[PDB]
């Protein structure tokens, strides 16, 4: 059982960059759904301001609402990147073991390429090769007709002729 | 192609075939010779016996 001591140390300090990461953004959604709220208060003034007859004030309330959006934009788009920067750590530490495990891989299938080399491959097919043509020479000189046969016809197949044509007749 | 490729392992197969039974055939060549020693020899021995008696 080994122990990745600088593993599990990396790891310890990831997940703290994380948490602080996880907290600040937590702490962003709060203050964003605070200024939603104030805008909408800001709103309902807006419209009171309208009913009862301040035309000035509505329009002052609704520069305030206009602010407090523009507040909500911007902790909404910052939550947004403090979201990318997380996404970037856990996707540079998947990449990580990836590339770890491509080189053991490639450090096993080396070793085997180099055991078994394709020059050695080229030997060994070689061989083969030769020693099929060996055994095809080997094994039809043992087979060659003219033993069996031994004295051919000194008339070259004439009585032989004559004589099929004697059983075909027959 | 399937039925070329088992065409061609069969003209193979074929030709196995024939080299292996000439080659049956000149062992039996091989045999008659034995046998074919064996008598001459035995007629030869008769013959100088008649020789040596005439």
């Amino acid at each position: 059982m080994v122990k990745n001591w600088l593993f599990g140390k990396k790891r310890k300090e990831d997940a703290d960059a994380l948490a602080t990461l996880k907290g600040q953004q937590n702490r962003l959604q709060a203050e964003a759904r605070n200024l939603e709220r104030q805008s909408d208060e800001q709103k309902i003034l807006a419209s009171k301001m309208l009913k009862a007859g301040n035309k000035a004030g509505a329009r002052q309330a609704l520069k305030r609402r206009a602010v407090f959006m523009k507040r909500l934009n911007t902790v909404h788009n910052t939550a947004m990147n403090l979201q990318a920067q997380i996404d970037s750590i856990q996707t540079a530490t998947s990449t990580a073991e990836t590339v770890k495990a491509m080189e053991l891989g490639t450090k096993v299938v080396g070793e085997k390429i180099k055991t078994v080399s394709p020059e050695r491959t080229e030997r060994v097919m070689d061989s083969v090769m030769e020693q099929r043509d060996q055994i095809e020479m080997m094994t039809e000189a043992l087979s060659d007709p003219s033993l069996s046969e031994g004295i051919l016809d000194f008339e070259d197949d004439a009585a032989i002729d004559e004589q099929l044509a004697q059983l075909e007749a027959e």
